[PDB]
C-alpha cells in the first residue's frame, strides 16, 4: 500500500541479480490491483510466469525463481499465494527480519517432508546455476562450474550416508558450527 516499501522490492531484489525498469511506485500499484482483481492473490502458473518474463526477462523464467515458485508448492498445478511467495523470492538475499536459518529449509526441501535429500538440493543448485547465462557461467573458474560439481560440496560437507537426510533440526545446527559453509550455502 505504501509506494515508499515498494522501494525495498527493487532494492532487494536488485541485490538478487533482478533489475525492474518498473518504478517502485508503479509495482506497488500493480501488486496491489494485481492482488485485488484475483482472490486475495492466488495465481497459477500460466500466470505467474507471464508476470515472471514480464518483469525479469534475461533470467531464464527456468532458473532460480522458477525453482522457487514451484518448491512452494504447486502440487498438481492448482494455484498459490503470490505474497507469502513473494517473500520467499525476496527473503533470499535481504536480511531484515531475524529468523532466516529455519526459514530456508522451507524452498529447500521442495517436496516438503522435513527432510532434505540429494535430489531436492540438485535442483536448488541447478536452479541458481541455470539462471547464470551461459556465455557468462564460463567466466567462473572451472571444477566448479557444473551443477553436480558444487552438489558434492555442499552435501560433501555435511557429510552423511546412513540418515542420509537433513532435518529442520539439524539443519540449523550443521550450520551454527561450521562457519565455512556459509561462505557457499550462500543460495542467491
Amino acid at each position: 500500500g505504501n509506494s515508499k516499501s515498494g522501494a525495498l522490492s527493487k532494492e532487494i531484489l536488485e541485490e538478487l541479480q533482478l533489475n525492474t525498469k518498473f518504478t517502485e511506485e508503479e509495482l506497488s500499484s500493480w501488486y496491489q490491483s494485481f492482488l485485488k482483481e484475483c482472490p486475495s492473490g492466488r495465481i497459477t502458473r500460466q500466470e505467474f510466469q507471464t508476470i515472471y518474463s514480464k518483469f525479469f526477462p534475461e533470467a531464464d523464467p527456468k532458473a532460480y525463481a522458477q525453482h522457487v515458485f514451484r518448491s512452494f508448492d504447486a502440487n498438481s498445478d492448482g494455484t498459490l499465494d503470490f505474497k507469502q511467495y513473494v517473500i520467499a523470492l525476496h527473503m533470499t538475499s535481504a536480511g531484515k527480519t531475524n529468523q532466516k536459518l529455519e526459514w530456508a529449509f522451507s524452498l529447500y526441501d521442495v517436496d516438503g517432508n522435513g527432510t532434505i535429500s540429494k535430489n531436492e538440493v540438485l535442483e536448488i543448485v541447478t536452479a541458481i546455476f541455470k539462471m547464470i547465462s551461459p556465455e557468462d557461467t564460463k567466466h567462473l573458474p572451472e571444477d566448479e562450474n557444473t551443477p553436480e560439481k558444487r552438489a558434492e560440496k555442499i552435501w560433501g560437507f555435511f557429510g552423511k550416508k546412513d540418515d542420509d537426510k537433513l532435518t529442520e533440526k539439524e539443519f540449523i545446527e550443521g550450520t551454527l558450527a561450521n562457519k565455512e559453509i556459509l561462505r557457499l550455502i550462500q543460495f542467491e
